């Protein structure tokens, strides 16, 4: 047991810190890429098939 305690100390904060994690999800969102996708929806009627 010696100073080394507070070095491990510092794994248990990075755990406290998952909550950050949950944030990555919404800086996704941002890109609003997936919602773009629900415009090509329509265009799926069109049945042009180009991409084969």
């Amino acid at each position: 047991g010696s100073v080394e305690k507070l070095t491990a100390d510092a794994e248990l904060q990075r755990l406290k810190n998952e909550a950050a994690e949950e944030a990555e999800l919404e800086r996704l969102k941002s890109e609003r890429h997936d919602h773009d996708k629900k415009e090509a929806e329509r265009k799926a009627l069109e049945d042009k098939l180009a991409d084969y």
